[PDB]
Order: C-alpha cells, then sequence, then structure tokens
C-alpha cells in the first residue's frame, strides 16, 4: 500500500510505488484542502462551478484529482475509488496529479493526502 | 459489502447492512454534493468556511459525512475510510448521517454516494 | 438452506451463501415491509401502481424483491418461488436485490426475510 | 477459427461458432466502425468521450464490442484479446455484442468485423 501528498502546485504530480498491473482491484480514498488559485479551498472532487480552460482531465473539474497509470491518459479519481479495475491494456506505476492548466500550477495552493491499496481478487 | 445514498435531509441517517464487529478492517468511500440550506453543494468534507451551530458532529464540518457505529457518539468519515479500525468497544450497525444541526435538516438537497465494505483482517 | 435479511436500501443487495448449479431446483420465501421512498409500505411484491423509471428488474414491480445468480440479469423473486429451476446456463451464487432505479436508494426504507433451500431433482 | 461480422443495431448480439471450453486460450481481433447514434462512427473500443446511461457493459464505454461466453456477464473485448484465458467457470459459446443501452439498438449503424481463434497450450 501506499500513503503520501499530492501538491497541488506540483504541475508534474507525485509518483506512487503503486504498480497498477492488469486485473488488479484497487481502492484509493484521499482527503484535503487545496485551490487553483483563490483563497478558497475545495476537496479532492474540485470546484463544480469553475469551466474547463484546458485542465489536464476534462472529465473532473478543475482542482480534483486524478491519476495516470503508466502512460495512459488522465483517469479521475476524485474523493477515491472503490474495488476499483482499470481498462484493459491499461497498467504501470500509478501518478496522482492535481487537476489544473498546464503552466498555471505555480499559484496553486495546498494538497490532498492519498492512500492506495490493492485489494482481494 | 453496502453500496447506496445518504440524504441531506434525512436526519436519522441511513442504516446499512454493516455490523460492525471487533477486529473488523472496513473501508468506506463518499462521493457526491449536497447542502445544509444553501443552494450551493458541498463534497463529503462539508463547508470549511462554516461555523458550528450545534452540529451531530463537532468534529467534522457542517455538511460532511459522518457515521455512528452501533449507539457510538458521532464518529467522523468524510470522504471515506482507509482499512480502518474502530476504537476499543464500538460495535454494532454502521448508521451514515449528514452533518447538520438537529432540526435543521428540513431545508438540505443532495446527497452522497458511499460504498463500505469489509476488508480482509 | 440459508435465511437472512436484505435491505431496501442497499444497491448492492445481499449475497447469501447459496451457490445455484445447473440443475438445482430451489425453494424461496420472501416476507416483509419496505419502501421505495414513500412513507406507505409494500410488500416483496412491490408497487404495482408504480411505473417503472429504469428499475434494475423490468419484470418486476418497484419494491420487489429480485435476485442475480453469479453475474446473470436480475430474476424476479417476489414472495417467493416453489421448486424452481433457472432458464439454462445460469449458476454461482444468489444475490438478493431491493428493486429500485439505481442513484435512487437514498430514501428507501425496510427490509424483507428471506428463506432459500435446495429441493430434491 | 471463426470470421464474421457484428451489427451495431443487433440487441441479440452474434453467435459466434467459437464454443470457450476451460483451459481455452483465445486470440480476438476486431475492426470496422459504427456508431450508437450519432452520424459519426467509432472503432472497436467506442466513444470514450461518452457517458454510460445504463450500458449491458458497464466496464466499456459506449459503441465497444463485447462478448458473453455462454450465459456469462458481459466481458469487454475491445480492439481485440491476445492470448486470453476466461475467468473460472466460465464457459459456452461466444456471442459478441454492441455495447449500447437496452432498448436503444434500433438507431445505430455500422458493424465490426472480427477474428476469433484458438491458440495452443
Ligand atoms: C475563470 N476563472 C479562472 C480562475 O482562476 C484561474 O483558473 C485557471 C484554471 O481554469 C488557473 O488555474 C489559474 O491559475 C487560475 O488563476 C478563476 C477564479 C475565480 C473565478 C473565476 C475564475
Ligand atoms: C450562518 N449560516 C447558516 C446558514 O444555513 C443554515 O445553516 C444551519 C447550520 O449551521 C442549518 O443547516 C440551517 O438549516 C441552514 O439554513 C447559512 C447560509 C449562508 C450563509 C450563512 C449561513
Ligand atoms: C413517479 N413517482 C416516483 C416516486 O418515488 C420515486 O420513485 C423512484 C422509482 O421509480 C425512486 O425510487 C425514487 O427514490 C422515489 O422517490 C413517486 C411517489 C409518489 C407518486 C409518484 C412517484
Ligand atoms: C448523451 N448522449 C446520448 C446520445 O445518443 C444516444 O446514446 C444512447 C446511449 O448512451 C443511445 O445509444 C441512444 O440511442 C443514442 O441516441 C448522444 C449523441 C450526441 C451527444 C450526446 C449524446
Ligand atoms: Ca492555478
Ligand atoms: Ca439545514
Ligand atoms: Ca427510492
Ligand atoms: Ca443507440
Amino acid at each position: 500500500a501506499w500513503k503520501g501528498e499530492v501538491l497541488a502546485n506540483n504541475e508534474a504530480g507525485q509518483v506512487t510505488s503503486i504498480i497498477y498491473n492488469p486485473g488488479d482491484v484497487i481502492t484509493i480514498v484521499a482527503a484535503g484542502w487545496a485551490s487553483y488559485g483563490p483563497t478558497q479551498k475545495w476537496g479532492p472532487q474540485g470546484d463544480r462551478e469553475h469551466p474547463d480552460q484546458g485542465l489536464i482531465c476534462h472529465d473532473a473539474f478543475c482542482g480534483a484529482l486524478v491519476m495516470k497509470i503508466g502512460n495512459s491518459g488522465t483517469i479521475p479519481v476524485n474523493t477515491g475509488l472503490f474495488r476499483w479495475v482499470a481498462p484493459n491494456n491499461v497498467q504501470g506505476a500509478i501518478t496522482l496529479i492535481y487537476n489544473d492548466v498546464p503552466g498555471t500550477y505555480g499559484n496553486n495552493s495546498g494538497s490532498f493526502s492519498v492512500n492506495i491499496g490493492k485489494d482481494q481478487s
């Protein structure tokens, strides 16, 4: 299992120690408060009122937690995943990333605390 | 396992199929959007800007997800619990509840989607 | 044989210890009172006056008891099954489920008590 | 081996001449263009931007190729499966099916061309 923090201001995101292999069932729980710029902060689902101005993940709100598995496209995580299995041909290290527009992470603040484990299967 | 929704306006909470027993390890993942009154909505961590005006759980924000185990006091759940073990002598059915002031649930809106399961132990 | 309860509010239903195998003859008796939202309660046949708005089982009323056998589609149970044999090929654990529209189980209440046994064949 | 077409508007799916037996290793390759309604068409992975509105297979995109083996639950095929073995207790005739919402196949168009063979073991 892996536990760590993902910084909102890190465009590169956080590479975890989890390698997702074919058939793996995983659980993720994410918590905390972060911002893509404003003084206010949002949880791991991000800001439901904010427009998509070129987010790294178009399937989640700005300020949401997302991930990549290997070099996959971004996949929404939000508050977490419950006994979840990845699509065909998706595999590799899990990287966690704050959802913002490339080049604009500099004014971000806060972080999410995240646990990831593999489940019985 | 239990999968369902917890209505923000449900003052009595949602009694699940999970009977928490000593030694049990559980995982909860919660998602979605709800309100204690305003037209805005907040995630399962609730509204971090809101004052505590007599909440059922003083250890979580207004609008957060909390729980009771049997007749325990309220325990914060927020976005979820990752392979969590209860305090000594805590046991019984898990009831999920939206965190608001008793007598004020009637104007609430929305719900959280929640999964709970028992983990290997 | 198996005896237990299934909650109206549980989208995941109740996984029983009964494994239905090809050729098996089974009997189920279900009883009790539950609701898909209204203050009134209905028995295991559900509410014959209610429209189907996207139920997990289109072959039974909203509020009815249904089941899956392994990864099958939903199968109506209602008040029960008398010395019943499945449609060809179906096999695996019996999961009992309350018939409602996915995502709308939040306002459900009550439960059904259910007995299942294998018969001679 | 088997080669044939799967029509997007065929809700029942195409039953192939392949009987999957315990221990079998199979390869599937699928190609072509189909739609679940729009004038555009998508390949066998379907439309990655489309919401799941009650698909017969929740583990693939709308417009993806999926299959059943015997009476199994749906299994994603997408572009194909390379030297693949089925889950425990899955066996029987392979039926190929376009992934759409039940009752909504009538406005579908196009087809996938599919090859299936058994591999050495
Ligand atoms: C429309 N709009 C943008 C914004 O803050 C910026 O959001 C972009 C991403 O959409 C980026 O993260 C920038 O670094 C942010 O400054 C807003 C704040 C308040 C209201 C409307 C906003
Ligand atoms: C201070 N304040 C309260 C409120 O809405 C009420 O919140 C209480 C709980 O604190 C209760 O749920 C009531 O039902 C709500 O009406 C506010 C809304 C906007 C700004 C300040 C508020
Ligand atoms: C039309 N209609 C629906 C309803 O209750 C809702 O029913 C759906 C399922 O169809 C779902 O369970 C909801 O959670 C229920 O609130 C009604 C009640 C009274 C009259 C008409 C209704
Ligand atoms: C949201 N949405 C649906 C759609 O076409 C329908 O898709 C459903 C399946 O989700 C079904 O196959 C229907 O027969 C289709 O008409 C859309 C087309 C364009 C944009 C958004 C759509
Ligand atoms: Ca920013
Ligand atoms: Ca309120
Ligand atoms: Ca309901
Ligand atoms: Ca269609």
